[PDB]
């Protein structure tokens, strides 16, 4: 397996359609031993992760909670056994209050809402790296999930701003992670039909936002030289596993696009 | 003059070495009629702006204060006279608490501090545009100040992250500003020896940060095909005035680099 | 006028719909004294340029002709008078054989054809700078015309490759031009309905290429926050004049987008 | 092995320090069956490749020779056996005449020399893809070698321009390769001490060019968060193998940086 013998922490599972669920599945298919972290609904997350190929300990982590972060490394060391360190960390965490996304006008998101979204979606990449680098092995790899924010787009609004901040944060965590012989990169994925995204396309954040996002999805597949299947997270999971492996050993502070090549084409 | 008859709001003057001071001077030399906004120390700012080529009303604006923003357009309309609108807006506002810049390790900036810095340095570009677009003329121009955040750098730390967020915000304000026939752009300047920057080079945020920043400055001039003079803000002021003019009428959501060309060269 | 007293060479006029025709017109409206260069059909070009606001000497320049280039500076000095130097140079030259554009498959352009297109469209920017820098004043400006090649697009095929080469060439000419106190930049324009482009949309290079290009044009206006009018070259002419002026004095090796902001937006 | 059962063509071996030699070695260590192509000095190349972990047929390919290209697919099919197709193609070909690199002034490279360099270094990526896609399997991968040309640099001169053209070509070959279910990407490597590069650092193209390149190398390692070892090609070989594998299945028209992260950092 691509990740035989590696110990990898995977955050961000909430449903069986989470990108992180597929990352976790693929990583286990490839020989990795996982520790999972979950937010708020631990009983649900446990029930979901029971469906993974192998059992994995689940630890609670609210990235906005200082105590959770302070205790994190000790709790992971307990789960993987003293004397063992992590080889990989997956940040698959993102949130923006609905005032910051969709039909709510861009100028009407109050800063308390965007700040919460930036905390969870961007700053937390640094928080997690701070927590976990002390328990990571040389040759290790930290990976986060990105959605290409280099051009503005309808509806995504402040979440795009949050992703712009995340990409900047990633370049700084690579500097810190380098002192540990650890890489830090993001995977920029094409749009994926997670539960939240399905609800949004169905109009959860207003009809016009739903319509624009559906339009956005169609253009993506059309632009992608090898196509893009929003219903299939596995090509993105495989990409994260590539970065977790020893096979991109000279890539750090960087962004790998798992998007069908859509960002390389105009029409 | 390049800006004859234009009415332009200029934020961000705090000392006679502020980039915004030079923007204001150059704009007045070019025939613009100004309204100034200042933060906190209004008596000082008045004394500084007395030195400008022409008199200009000074209005208080703390970009973190909802009431200041709510009243802003009415106060500007009063200063410029009912029935007149603004043609230009200059955002020259930036701040990051010292935990987010310098020798303080990147991972040790508490989120309350980075959030304050992002509020002032990035979100406020949207706040000001929201406040002022209702009183801007078609063909108008909003300009903000950027420091190229596309690669990480020593010391600047979370301020670089804030600038990454600002660039993303700018692309979204261009969408909103377009409905008014208004452009929105940033000028990415090379490093300038403002009071704060002089103190930082002199070690205000720790010796090693001062040393790295001085090194950064030297490399800039060395890379710039036409050189770079950190002691002279006027080429950056002139660039802002270019964007405020009618001479870049098809540029919006964009970034103009006033940096001697340094960002286009590797060594 | 924006360019009062400046002496500026303008290449690339072939019809009254050439972008360079509008550059020349606007520059003369702004007080510039022009020298024109034309390719092959000098009698036609003279008849076209007779319609400019002021008379201007026309010099023959085939950018593929070593002798034309060797004699160029002497011929310009003769036209503007000994002891006078140029302040500005406009490169508005581009060509790709039809095997390199349109419905002809990308893989079927023979290298002799792409090499001719790269010679005329990219290398010649360096040729002209080599010829003219010896007769340019400090504070001068060289400007070339770009079409954003950062993503691939239907039909434009090898011309896009040529533009990618041009952008790289520009960064190197900025290094050389800097020794003379001269700036070098490109204006990346949105699509403009020149004669050649009209013929192409009408199917001169095959129906499907025409269709894709028309689609490309529509998306541009739709993406542009301030819109995009392919029938109007003046906003691009104005942008070139901005770079020819003293108002972007710290920008070199760079690209200014006169495209309605379309490149900053995804949808 | 990462590439078990894959059939892969590897061009560009000339010495045992060629990047392509290490690509070939690593690919064979990972279970790939290779076909090699070599230019001009076939007897030498055979002697060098005898040192690879496994035997591999060597086919002559001068990328400037139309007949070599016309016969290429038939010769490969013969070497791998009728009914078998390629899964991978590695383009590791680059050349620029010495008038286009080093101390020879940028403006003094005659176009015949740069055209030869662009033919070999950029156009040939399209030539090879044209030749080989008809004999590639769905899920296959074409990879070329890039040196980041987004900023100008001393000495590399027209080779940087050639790399800018290559990156553009890659995005177009991805469009064509997509019709075959094939990906096309480049690996942008940090500087590597190949024979040619060692000679250049030692002054083969003039002292000042040698000095600037040595300076360039040192800055790279200094900028790279995980460091950069110019004497070790294996991290770049591993990266090429990652792209040849099934583990980046949604990446095409793209660039992966195997450069220690140096391009993500300013200082
Ligand atoms: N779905 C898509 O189209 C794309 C998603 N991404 C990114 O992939 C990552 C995973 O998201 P998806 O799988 O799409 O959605 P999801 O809703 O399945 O996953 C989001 C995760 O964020 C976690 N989270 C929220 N607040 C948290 C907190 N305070 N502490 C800890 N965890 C918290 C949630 O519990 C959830 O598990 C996110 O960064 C998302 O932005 C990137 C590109 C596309
Ligand atoms: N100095 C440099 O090397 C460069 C500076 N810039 C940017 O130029 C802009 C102007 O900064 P400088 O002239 O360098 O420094 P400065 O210290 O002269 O100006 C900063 C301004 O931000 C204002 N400000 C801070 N908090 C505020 C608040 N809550 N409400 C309203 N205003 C507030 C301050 O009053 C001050 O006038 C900033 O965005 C800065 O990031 C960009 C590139 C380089
Ligand atoms: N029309 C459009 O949609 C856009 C055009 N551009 C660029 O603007 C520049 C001007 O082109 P347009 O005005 O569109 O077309 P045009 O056909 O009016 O101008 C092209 C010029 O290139 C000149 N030329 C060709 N071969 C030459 C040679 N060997 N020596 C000297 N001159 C030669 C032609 O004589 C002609 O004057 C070109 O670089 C073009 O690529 C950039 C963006 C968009
Ligand atoms: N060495 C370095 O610092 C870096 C090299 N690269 C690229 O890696 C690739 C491989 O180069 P290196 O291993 O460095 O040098 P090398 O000299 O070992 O390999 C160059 C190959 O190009 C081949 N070639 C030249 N003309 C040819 C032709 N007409 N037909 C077929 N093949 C021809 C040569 O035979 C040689 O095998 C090139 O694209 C180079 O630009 C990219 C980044 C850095």
């Amino acid at each position: 397996g691509l990740l035989d013998g590696k110990r990898i922490l995977v955050s961000g599972i909430i449903t069986d359609s989470s990108i992180a669920f597929h990352i976790a599945r693929v990583a286990q298919e490839q020989g990795a031993q996982l520790v999972l972290t979950g937010f708020d609904r631990l009983r649900l997350i446990q029930r979901i992760t029971d469906r993974l190929p192998a059992k994995a300990p689940l630890l609670e982590l609210d990235v906005q909670n200082e105590e959770h972060l302070a205790s994190l490394a000790g709790r992971v060391t307990e789960a993987i056994g003293a004397g063992n360190k992590l080889d990989g960390v997956v940040h698959a965490i993102g949130f923006m209050p609905q005032t910051g996304m969709g039909i709510n006008p861009f100028f009407d998101a109050p800063y308390a809402d965007v700040s919460k979204g930036i905390h969870i979606s961007a700053y937390s990449y640094a928080s997690m790296a701070k927590a976990l680098l002390p328990i990571m092995n040389p040759g290790g790899s930290i990976v986060g999930m990105d959605f290409d924010p280099s051009r503005a787009m309808p509806a995504y609004n402040w979440m795009t701003v949050a992703k712009s901040a995340l990409e900047s944060v990633n370049r700084f965590v690579a500097r810190e992670a380098g002192k540990y012989g650890v890489r830090s990169n993001l995977v920029a994925a094409g749009p994926i039909r997670t539960l939240a995204m399905s609800a949004i396309v169905g109009g959860a954040l207003g009809e016009e936002a739903g319509a624009q996002i559906q339009l956005l999805e169609e253009g993506w597949d059309q632009r992608a030289p090898i196509g893009w299947n929003m219903k299939d997270a596995t090509p993105v999971a495989k990409t994260v596993c590539a970065l977790l492996s020893d096979w991109l050993p000279a890539t750090t502070g960087d962004i790998i696009y798992a998007d069908g090549g859509a960002h390389t084409q105009l029409l």
